[PDB]
């Protein structure tokens, strides 16, 4: 019935895309924890909403620049905390947990085609998986009609800063599950409208709890949050 998104895990508590923060989340009520990915030098995947990590780390330069071992063994997130890789996160958490990912704009086929191999290897996605475990998400619709070519049953969630009946066309032309608005772009009309065509509206990023009450008003199917305690107020 509501979908309740810990919006790079818990940052309105603790610093973003760590595993405690991701662990904070689930801890806090989220049903699901969201990942943003950047591939390595190598080829790997790492737990970063930033090209660079000279915002949430001790360490500077593209992501792209440096190989996972390199980052993991001479930088931490500005907490302390150690800045996870994808596998890391899979390893510590497995199937007791549901993940929402954000794919690359623009359309990357290296970082979706790492993504599907990572996520097929722990039996997240494919055969023998649940349908809502993994949520892909992203602005950009070529990366989520490539996932869709290859793996029909993850659900998609396509961001978008608009939010009219051309978005809402596109979602169901490519088989989109979600349409994800910027929270300020949301009125009941147009969430009436989604729900009339079978699409869920999940609203990012909303962070205080009169934000929280009006988008409930209007009907939303779910939201990314950095402040998961304040829902319980509602």
């Amino acid at each position: 019935d509501f979908m309740l998104i810990g919006h790079r895990g818990a940052t309105g508590y603790t610093d973003e895309h760590t595993i405690k923060g991701y662990q904070m989340a689930l801890d806090k009520g989220a049903d699901y924890i969201e990942l943003d990915l950047q591939l390595t030098k190598d080829n790997k995947l790492l737990c970063m909403h930033d090209s660079t990590i000279d915002r949430t780390t001790t360490g500077t330069g593209k992501v792209g620049d440096m190989t996972l071992s390199y980052i993991q063994t001479n930088f931490t997130s500005l907490n302390g905390e150690p800045i996870p890789s994808l596998d890391d996160v899979l390893n510590h958490f497995g199937t007791k947990v549901k993940y929402y990912i954000e794919t690359k704009r623009p359309f990357d086929a290296n970082m979706d085609r790492e993504l599907l191999t990572q996520l097929k290897a722990k039996g997240l996605i494919g055969i023998g998986s649940e349908r809502f475990q993994v949520i892909i998400q992203s602005f950009a619709r070529e990366s989520l009609i490539n996932i869709h070519n290859q793996f029909s049953n993850i659900p998609l969630a396509y961001l978008t800063s608009t939010f009219s009946e051309s978005e809402m066309d596109d979602c169901l032309s490519y088989g989109f599950y979600a349409i994800a608005p910027k929270y300020t772009t949301i009125t009941k009309e147009l969430v009436d409208l989604a729900h009339s065509k079978g699409l869920k509206v999940h609203a990012w990023t909303v962070n205080t709890k009169e934000e929280m009450q009006s988008l409930i008003q209007m009907g939303v199917d779910g939201f990314f949050t950095n402040y998961l305690d304040e829902y319980k107020k509602i």
